[PDB]
């Protein structure tokens, strides 16, 4: 079997991406959230919280002939952002674009953070990381990656981010018309349960390639390029007026400045990201100071290639037996 669902910005930014996901019988239709850097499938549903709820859609699991109640099951989980949600569990029938998992763990938010009821767009989470983060106890459970992997014509799904534009989730296949050259596929660590991989280096707007092992993870749910304070600090030392602001939270820039672009490699390979991707706009309205989309990840604890960087490539998420990840430009 293979699947294949368009992805699509939430907003003007590319803060996040959302996908349409079936769920149920008959299908409830909601927008998750793909996220490769967690491993819990959850839903706004009609057991949330009201006052926690605001323009989200609901799953409501008594109007699905499918759905079971996990007897004991709970899930509680904490995001990077500060972000956090838990309730308990449901297995029902689960479709994306096409392909079918039964028996699909579905968490029901009882309870949200308040930046989860504050964006109306997303409807939950639906990770894509290894199955050893699931949070749900006492029987931890799968992804929908790891349901469906043995019935796919290969054991893969690939993200293909847009920049300011819609893009594509397959599962199963990779569609050899969506990327340019060839892909460099590079190892996998699963240790932390993360799609944890080394870049080979990195160059900034029309500079000499640095080579040096940079380790980090391809994540999806996260918005932004976070790297080392010293390779950050090298790109914005690019940009006349660029500064790390305290009270922003982070590196800055005139939004008058043309940014210039960010390489990274992959084995022998390079991804550029054009320096329009690293465009956050004004940090508020009207505001002529612009949010930077290469931060550092110094009190983070790891490297987070987030969409920033994946939007420039096809991604592969390999999941055969020993794990990889493939880039391609596109
Ligand atoms: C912006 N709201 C949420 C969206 C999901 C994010 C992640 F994917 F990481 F789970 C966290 C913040």
């Amino acid at each position: 079997s293979t699947g294949s669902a368009t992805t699509t910005p939430i907003d003007s930014l590319d803060d996040a991406y959302i996908t349409p996901v079936q769920i149920g019988t008959p299908a409830q239709t909601l927008n998750l959230d793909f996220d490769t850097g967690s491993s819990d499938l959850w839903v706004f549903s009609s057991e949330t919280t009201a006052s926690e709820v605001d323009g989200q859609t609901i799953y409501t699991p008594s109007k699905s002939t499918t759905a079971k109640l996990l007897s004991g099951a709970t899930w509680s989980i904490s995001y990077g952002d500060g972000s956090s949600s838990s309730g308990d569990v449901y297995t029902d029938t689960v479709s994306v674009g096409g392909l079918t998992v039964t028996g699909q763990a579905v968490e029901s938010a009882k309870k949200v953070s308040s930046s989860f009821t504050e964006d109306s767009t997303i409807d939950g989470l639906l990770g894509l990381a290894f199955s050893t983060l699931n949070t749900v106890s006492p029987t931890q459970q799968k992804t929908f990656f790891d349901n469906a992997k043995a019935s796919l014509d290969s054991p893969v799904f690939t993200a293909d981010l847009g920049y300011h534009a819609p893009g594509t989730y397959n599962f199963g296949f990779i569609d050899t018309t969506a990327y340019t050259g060839s892909i460099t596929y590079t190892a996998v660590s699963t240790k932390q349960g993360f799609w944890e991989w080394t870049s080979t280096g990195y160059a900034v707007g029309s500079g000499t390639f640095k080579s040096t092992s940079i380790d980090g993870i391809a994540d999806t749910g996260t918005t932004l390029l976070y790297l080392p304070a010293t390779v950050v600090s090298a790109y914005w030392a690019q940009v006349s007026g660029a500064k790390s602001s305290s009270s922003v939270g982070g590196y800055v820039f005139p939004c008058s400045a043309t940014l210039p672009s960010f390489t990274f490699g992959v084995g022998s390979a390079r991804i550029v990201i054009p320096g329009d991707y690293i465009d956050f706009g004004p940090i508020s309205t009207g505001s002529s100071s612009c949010f930077g989309g290469i931060q550092s990840s110094a009190g983070i604890g790891i490297n987070i290639f987030g969409d920033v960087a994946l939007k420039a490539a096809f991604v592969v998420f390999n999941g055969a037996t020993t794990p990889t990840l493939g880039f391609a430009s596109k």
